[PDB]
């Protein structure tokens, strides 16, 4: 496979790679003919740097998906301190969004990432995902 | 000392009003939503100033971006970072019904204004195994 100079990859090449190794395994569809936004996965936590690398390495192993830039959560119970009020209190967790067209594609991505950051260090390991569904759909332009 | 985001915050009141199911579980977990977005960046960030304060228990991401979905013709496909000049919000919820409920009370509340805002688009979301929000 291929190697960049002095043997190394950066780590988001390296993430495309083991995401296609894993989706490999699943002949699964990834497109509609409705070509609607139904399905995501939603990917947080671990460290901005970790999901950084997960995000630019999840594009470029899959044509097929679209993502949202990084953001931040918010707080759950018991929000941090702040002027606003606390729905909108900002966590220092960040999180990503896959959309996809099919349901199952996003149950094997999910399945993929979490296969994936268990075999990477602290902070990746610490990367969580769930799957999401939308009801009518997201109208990407 | 903010009469446009409390004025909001009172439409939106007063059409969940109508409503009396639950907002919170004693399981306390994230597990649906509603996903906003549309409009302009600005009617969007003053929805989401009017849903904070009309809505304690939700909690609210900031806004951020939308990816392009596909392109007709033959031509080439985004790639799946470029980023869309179309804004969202995600509200999280304990609770399914009220995910539909306020899904309804943004619609309702959104045509009743001029362009843009009742440009703004809304649908319910669920997360399979909830999100562990911090
Ligand atoms: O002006 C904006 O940017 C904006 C954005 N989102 C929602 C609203 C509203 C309302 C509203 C509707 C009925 C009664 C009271 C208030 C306004």
């Amino acid at each position: 496979s291929h190697m960049g100079q002095g043997g190394s990859n950066p780590k988001f090449e390296n993430i495309a790679e083991g995401l296609r190794a894993l989706l490999a395994r699943s002949h699964v569809e990834r497109t509609t003919d409705e070509g609607t936004w139904v399905a995501g996965v939603f990917v947080y936590g671990g460290s901005k740097t970790s999901l950084y690398n997960l995000r630019r390495g999840t594009a470029l192993a899959i044509p097929q998906c679209r993502l949202t830039p990084l953001s931040r959560l918010p707080f759950g119970m018991a929000p941090g301190p702040g002027p606003q009020p606390g729905p909108l209190r900002e966590s220092i967790v960040c999180y990503f969004m896959v959309f996809l067209q099919t349901h199952i594609f996003a149950e094997v991505l999910k399945d993929a990432i979490k296969d994936l950051v268990m075999t990477k260090p602290a902070p990746t390991c610490n990367i969580r995902v769930t799957v999401c569904s939308f009801d009518d759909g997201v109208d990407l332009p």
